[PDB]
């Protein structure tokens, strides 16, 4: 076991590792020193994260790491990386969304329910049943808040956004769109963005040209749709800190102002026959980080770009780096 006491400002990278090989890891990058630290959860705690580290949220000095195929969320000190607690019993957890210190939602694959937890006591307290959904093909994924409502995309073998009333913990509406919306963000106009992966060739569920959608939160209606090419396998809508510039992965890294009527001809970062897989925008300074899985086998590489697309830095992370979590001392945005 190793003692860490890292920067007040930094960047976590979760590494999924290889599904069913239990080689998921956590990386910590200091943008001021341009130094990366790899395998920091193992190094700090003396045991493995597990299988498919999916996502991470930082709240009140604690990092909540979702380990999808280990049925657990780890709570860590964001400075020492030491575990302060864990929640077990998740079917196959995906994303955590906090409503309070005592209430959060945890989405699942292979379950038709969203888990309700108490992060304070580290307990599962209840379940939200998704309509028209079973265990065999169930999927809830990313979440955004809109007043008293949480919106959630249904990804694997699903084609819906659900609306949850957080005051009753019930799904109160749904919207059917293209198959397998991957990810969900809310822009500063309270308009949601989601991008579909289009399924895959030979899928028992579907295989189609994928789309990027803008969905008004108030009317819960599609306002814009940008359809791509059959065989495209897009992912990971991401916003800048002012929530007026959208990024996503579709071979290339794409950038579009949220009020645009057309996807720009030119991508932010050109495809280079690798596997762009993870994406984030520094919420304070607009710097763009691209996690490249390369070939899903070797150590991944993160590329750090200026908001104008000029390379700043590049560093190795773990295998299949999938997600980022910002550790910021101050947020410039409200
Ligand atoms: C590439 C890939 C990946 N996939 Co697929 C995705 N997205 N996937 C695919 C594709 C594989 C073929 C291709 N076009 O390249 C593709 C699009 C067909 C696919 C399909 C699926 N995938 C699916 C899921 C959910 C997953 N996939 C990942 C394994 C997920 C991977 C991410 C990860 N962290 O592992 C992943 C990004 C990289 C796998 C890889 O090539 N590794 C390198 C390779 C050398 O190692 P490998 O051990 O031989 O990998 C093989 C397996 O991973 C297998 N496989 C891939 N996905 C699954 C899912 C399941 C349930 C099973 C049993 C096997 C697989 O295919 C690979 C090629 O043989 C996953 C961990 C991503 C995630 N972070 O959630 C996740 C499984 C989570 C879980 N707890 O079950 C689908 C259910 C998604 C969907 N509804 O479209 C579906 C299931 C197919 C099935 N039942 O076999
Ligand atoms: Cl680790």
């Amino acid at each position: 076991m190793e003692d860490f006491s890292v920067s007040a400002s930094g960047l976590f990278i979760t590494n999924e590792g290889n599904f069913q090989y239990s080689n998921a890891t956590l990386s910590y990058y200091d943008p001021a020193t341009c130094e990366v630290e790899n395998e920091v959860f193992y190094r700090a705690n003396g045991f493995k994260l597990g299988d498919v580290a999916q996502s991470m949220v930082i709240r009140d000095g604690i990092g909540w790491i979702v380990v999808n195929n280990s049925h657990v969320i780890f709570a860590i000190d964001i400075n020492t990386f030491k575990e302060v607690g864990r929640i077990t019993g998740f079917t196959s957890p995906r994303y955590i969304h906090f409503l309070s210190d005592e209430k959060a939602y945890v989405t699942q694959i292979w379950d038709y329910r969203i888990f309700i937890i108490n992060p304070k006591t580290y307990e599962i307290t209840g379940y939200i049943e998704c309509p028209d959904m079973d265990m065999e093909s169930g999927s809830t994924e990313q979440m955004v808040q809109y007043g008293k409502y949480v919106y959630v995309n249904c990804w694997s073998y699903q084609n819906r956004i659900l609306k949850i009333d957080t005051e009753t913990d019930k799904v109160v509406d749904e919207l059917t769109i293209g198959i397998q919306p991957t990810s969900l963000v809310m822009d500063k106009y309270n308009k949601m963005w989601t991008i579909t992966d289009g399924g895959y060739e030979g899928s028992p569920y579907g295989y189609e040209a994928p789309s990027l959608y803008r969905i008004d939160a108030e009317t819960f209606t599609v306002e814009k749709q940008f359809k791509f090419k059959l065989g495209d396998w897009p992912s990971e809508v991401q916003l800048n800190g002012t929530r007026d510039t959208l990024y996503w992965i579709n071979n290339d890294i794409w950038r579009m102002p949220v009020e645009a009527d057309r996807v720009p001809v030119r991508p932010f970062l050109e495809f280079r026959d690798t596997k762009y897989y993870g994406l984030t925008v520094n919420p304070n300074n607009g710097e763009v980080y691209v996690a490249d899985a390369i070939d899903y086998q070797q150590q991944g590489i993160v590329y750090r770009y200026s908001p104008q697309g000029k390379l700043i830095d590049e560093f190795y992370v773990g295998i299949i780096p999938g997600a980022f979590c910002w550790k910021l001392e101050h947020h410039h945005h409200h």
